[PDB]
C-alpha cells in the first residue's frame, strides 16, 4: 500500500499561510527584548525562599511571555478557519493554548550547546537558573528542558513546526469550548494537512511515523501547561507578585 498523496493546492495554501504567519510573528532576532524590564541575575547558587523574595527574573521572564502571548494571538488569527469561530470560542483556545504555544515557539531558540534558550548574547541567554530565579521549581523545569531537547530531535521542517502550533490551538477538547465540531473541522485539516506533508515531504527513511512522535509532544505539552498552572498558582501568593507580572499574564493565567 504505503500511500503517499500530493498535498492538495489548498493543503499548499495552508501551509504557505502558517509560514508566514509565523514569519510576522517570529523575530528570530529577538531585536525587541531590549524593551522588557531588565533580567536581573543575583545568584541563588543552589535556594527557594531566596528566589520568591527577590524574584529577581520574574519582571523580564514575564514581559517575556506577556510579549510573545501577543505574538500567539496574533498567530491564531491568521490560521486558516480561526476566525470562523465565535470570539467566546477563540478566546477560550487562545487561553488554554498560550502556555503550551510559548513554550514550543521557544524551541527555536532552543540550543542542544549548552541546554539553554539563546535569545542571546549573555543576557538574553535564559538557563534552568534564570526559571528557578522567576520562582518556578525543577518540577517544572526539567520536565521542560526534556521536551525541548525530544522536540530539537524531530529536526521538525518549518512546516511540521507550524503546522504543530495550529494544531496546538484549535484544539476541540479544551474545557469550555461551545463549537467543537468545528473546532475539530478546522483541527482536522490542519493534522490532514500535516500527515499529507509528512508522507510527501519527509526523509528520512522509512517514517511516516514522525506524525506519531509529534502528537505525543502535544499530549506531553498537556502535562507541562497542568504543572505550570499549579507553579503560577504558588507564585502568584508572593505578596507583590502582580507587579512583576503584566495585566494579560494575570488575566490569562489567573
Ligand atoms: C515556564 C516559562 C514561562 C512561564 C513563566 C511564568 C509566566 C512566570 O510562569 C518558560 C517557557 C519557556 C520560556 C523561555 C523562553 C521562551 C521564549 C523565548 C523565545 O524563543 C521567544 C519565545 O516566544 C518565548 C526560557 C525561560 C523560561 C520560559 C519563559
Amino acid at each position: 500500500d504505503s500511500l503517499r498523496p500530493k498535498l492538495s493546492e489548498e493543503q499548499q495554501r495552508i501551509i504557505a499561510i502558517l509560514l508566514d504567519a509565523h514569519h510576522k510573528t517570529y523575530d528570530p532576532t529577538y531585536s525587541d527584548f531590549c524593551q522588557f524590564r531588565p533580567p536581573v541575575r543575583v545568584n541563588d547558587g543552589g535556594s527557594v525562599t531566596l528566589e520568591l523574595s527577590q524574584l529577581s527574573m520574574l519582571p523580564h521572564l514575564a514581559d517575556l511571555v506577556s510579549y510573545s502571548i501577543q505574538k500567539v494571538i496574533g498567530f491564531a488569527k491568521m490560521i486558516p478557519g480561526f476566525r470562523d469561530l465565535t470570539s467566546e470560542d477563540q478566546i477560550v483556545l487562545l487561553k488554554s493554548s498560550a502556555i503550551e504555544v510559548i513554550m514550543l515557539r521557544s524551541n527555536e531558540s532552543f540550543t542542544m550547546d549548552d541546554m539553554s534558550w539563546t535569545c542571546g548574547n549573555q543576557d538574553y541567554k535564559y538557563r534552568v537558573s534564570d526559571v528557578t530565579k522567576a520562582g518556578h521549581s525543577l518540577e517544572l523545569i526539567e520536565p521542560l528542558i526534556k521536551f525541548q531537547v525530544g522536540l530539537k530531535k524531530l529536526n521538525l521542517h518549518e512546516e511540521e513546526h507550524v503546522l504543530l502550533m495550529a494544531i496546538c490551538i484549535v484544539s476541540p477538547d479544551r474545557p469550555g469550548v461551545q463549537d467543537a465540531a468545528l473546532i475539530e473541522a478546522i483541527q482536522d485539516r490542519l493534522s490532514n494537512t500535516l500527515q499529507t506533508y509528512i508522507r510527501c515531504r519527509h526523509p528520512p527513511p522509512g517514517s511516516h511515523l514522525l506524525y506519531a512522535k509529534m502528537i505525543q509532544k502535544l499530549a506531553d505539552l498537556r502535562s507541562l501547561n497542568e504543572e505550570h498552572s499549579k507553579q503560577y498558582r504558588c507564585l502568584s501568593f508572593q505578596p507583590e507578585c502582580s507587579m512583576k507580572l503584566t495585566p494579560l499574564v494575570l488575566e490569562v493565567f489567573g
